[PDB]
DNA sequence: CTTGTTATCCGCTCACAATTCCACACTAATTACGAGCCGGAAGCATAAAGTGTAAAGCCTTTTTTGCCTAAAATGTGATCTAGATCACATTTATTGCG
């Protein structure tokens, strides 16, 4: 449909792992779209602690905020998590496609609504719910993600002990303590990054 | 031889000054006077209907002030679990290469 009409003017260019698709400081002159794989977006402070806002899997767009208002810069950093195939379309030639077919814009701004609902309703849980409650909800949220692999016992995901604290809002030390505590009670499992939870499904 | 028109000459009335900015300093003479006349206005107070101004005399509406106190917001500090904090040491999992 409209999606196929979008790939007719794209520029196929594969990006290796640990690459740089979006550099905070450069000029936004290329729209990116995810075909296969996944990518992560995060920011940094003055020390070195990271902070992931939201994850973007396949079928999502990369850097679309610098399209509505011409003359902007890259907000956050976008590092390629895994081998992903991303297209390339200049914003200049994109604006001409909207004036002749606004329907194409109805697709991009359609995914910008869900990314706001999962963030606004998350703040409330990061002010009342304790560590046990915040992490508990996170386990189910990551299980609903398409990048999650089906497990005979439950769900198998791969996330570090830092990214967890960046979602529930806490220190990295606290995460490791509770994580190992649930292991003794036979509730979940962890072997570095891969965390297999139980009770799901 | 005398006459005409024509050409040359003169004095005359006639038409006719064009390289381009600024500064400093300086400058005007003369018709006889006196007495009598009517003129405008000096601005005087007057006075009136008409007009537009300038006191402040109680009403009504707004706006700051001081008021009361019923109901909601606010420290007391010593103990106690769930939270946070640094640096930069060492250990860990990411996508490939060969
Ligand atoms: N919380 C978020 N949810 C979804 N996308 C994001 C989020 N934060 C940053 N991004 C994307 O990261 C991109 C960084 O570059 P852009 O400003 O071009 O566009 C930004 C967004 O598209």
């Amino acid at each position: 449909p409209t999606l196929e009409w979008f790939l007719s003017h794209c520029h196929i260019h594969k990006y290796p792992s640990k690459s740089t698709l979006i550099h905070q400081g450069e000029k936004a002159e290329t729209l990116y779209y995810i075909v296969k794989g996944s990518v992560a977006v995060l920011i940094k402070d003055e020390e070195g602690k990271e902070m992931i806002l939201s994850y973007l899997n396949q079928g999502d767009f990369i850097g679309e905020l610098g399209l509505f208002e011409e003359g902007q810069e890259r907000s956050a950093w976008v590092r390629a998590k895994t081998a992903c195939e991303v297209a390339e379309i200049s914003y200049k030639k994109f604006r001409q496609l909207i004036q002749v077919n606004p329907d194409i814009l109805m697709r991009l701004s359609a995914q910008m609504a869900r990314r706001l609902q999962v963030t606004s309703e998350k703040v409330g849980n990061l002010a009342f719910l304790d560590v046990t409650g915040r992490i508990a909800q996170t386990l189910l949220n990551l299980a609903k993600q398409p990048d999650a692999m089906t497990h005979p016992d439950g769900m198998q995901i791969k996330i570090t002990r830092q990214e967890i604290g960046q979602i529930v809002g806490c220190s990295r030390e606290t995460v490791g303590r509770i994580l190992k505590m649930l292991e003794d009670q036979n509730l979940i499992s962890a072997h570095g990054k891969t965390i297999v939870v139980y009770g799901t499904r």
